[PDB]
């Protein structure tokens, strides 16, 4: 043994929760504590489709294998940043990495007092559908939704990452 090391690249805009996703996929704990950018990169040895894998993931202020393009689902103005910013800049640099596209904070998309704030604002939270069809838009491989406080969908998000890279689409 004898891995496959894969880099994996999480953007998105500030306060999405990107550094809260790693953290809790990583150690398996959601973070209840401060956390100094002495770290910027997180790793996990995982399993995938009976592949061993060095998952290696690197965080940012909001050569990659793949990319997490990461929006908070409370929050129309991140979503709007997947195709205005976040997908221009990945695919200046890389025209062929796949793109993850990450819905953050599930666990409040159907929270009451985070709809009831949002309507003071007439925003509301971003639906699966319209996911999904920004992930058609920016030509993402999958579109997944998560919460790092629950974690809710979070292996799922880096088991695709990763079957992204082990996995291409034929052409
Ligand atoms: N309810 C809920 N809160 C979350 C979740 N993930 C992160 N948060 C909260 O959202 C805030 C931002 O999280 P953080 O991970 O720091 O975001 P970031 O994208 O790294 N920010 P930056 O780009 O500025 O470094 C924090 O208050 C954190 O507790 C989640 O899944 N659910
Ligand atoms: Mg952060």
């Amino acid at each position: 043994g004898s891995m496959q090391a894969i880099k994996c690249v999480v953007v998105g805009d500030g306060a999405v929760g990107k550094t809260c996703l790693l953290i809790s996929y990583t150690t398996n704990a959601f973070p209840g504590e401060y956390i100094p950018t002495v770290f910027d990169n997180y790793s996990a040895n995982v399993m995938v489709d009976g592949k061993p894998v060095n998952l290696g993931l690197w965080d940012t202020a909001g050569i990659a294998d793949v990319f997490l393009i990461c929006f908070s689902l409370v929050s129309p103005a991140s979503f709007e940043n997947v195709r205005a910013k976040w997908y221009p800049e990945v695919r200046h640099h890389c025209p062929n990495t796949p793109i993850i596209l990450v819905g953050t904070k599930l666990d409040l998309r159907d929270d009451k007092d985070t709809i009831e704030k949002l309507k003071e604002k007439k925003l509301t939270p971003i639906t699966y559908p319209q996911g999904l069809a920004m992930a058609k838009e920016i030509g993402a491989v999958k579109y997944l939704e998560c919460s790092a406080l629950t974690q809710r969908g979070l292996k799922t998000v880096f088991d695709e990452a990763i079957r992204a890279v082990l996995c291409p689409p034929p052409v």
